[PDB]
């Protein structure tokens, strides 16, 4: 399983995003001996973690040498609900026909919560970004904008952990 690892994005308002998570990239790519091929790349504890704040656009960006993936979290105030928006990656795969390369979906709606409370799912869901890639969400507490007291607020539990 990958590891479940802590982020904390601080801003001028305080506290925007806590997530306890753990992730996973899965891509399908072609390799330069022309064959296609499906690998997993765990999100690791290891990576390097940053982020921003504002009250439209909240995002966490996770890094290392070889990756960065950038997680994109909006919210509509008509509704007070929060969710993952978008995802972005960058990424170099040595033995990939092209080595460096980006992908991106701008288009989404997962791990939505009403703001103020934490969106919290144990069931892994792989959420489509590509034809060629997933975000594999193998765990997760999370909340984005709105935070109380530096802490997750009530949980919202996905239904499939029933
Ligand atoms: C902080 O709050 C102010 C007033 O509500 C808002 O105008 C501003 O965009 C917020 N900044 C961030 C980084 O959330
Ligand atoms: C990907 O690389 C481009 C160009 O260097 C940069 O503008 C963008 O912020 C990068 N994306 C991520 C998620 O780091
Ligand atoms: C935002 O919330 C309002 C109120 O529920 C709704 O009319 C609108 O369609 C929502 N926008 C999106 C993109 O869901
Ligand atoms: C981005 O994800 C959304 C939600 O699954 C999907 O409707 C859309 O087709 C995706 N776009 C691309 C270019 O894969």
């Amino acid at each position: 399983d990958p590891t479940v690892s802590k982020y904390n994005v601080t801003g001028n308002n305080g506290t925007c995003l806590l997530a306890s998570m753990a992730l996973q990239l899965n891509i399908t790519y072609l390799k330069k001996d022309n064959k296609t091929v499906t690998r997993a790349f765990n999100i690791s504890p290891n990576d390097t973690s940053s982020g921003s704040c504002g009250i439209n656009l909240v995002t966490l960006k996770v890094e290392n040498k070889n990756r960065a993936l950038e997680l994109q979290f909006g919210m509509n105030a008509s509704s007070s609900l929060f969710f993952l928006q978008g995802v972005r990656l960058n990424m170099t795969l040595p033995d990939a026909l092209v080595p460096t390369f980006s992908i991106s979906n701008h288009s989404l709606k997962a791990l939505q919560a009403t703001v103020g409370n934490s969106y919290k799912c144990n069931t892994e869901e792989h959420i489509f970004v590509s034809k060629m890639l997933s975000l594999n969400v193998f765990s997760v507490q999370v909340q984005a904008f709105k935070v109380d007291s530096d802490r997750f607020g009530s949980v919202e539990e996905c239904v499939q952990d029933g």
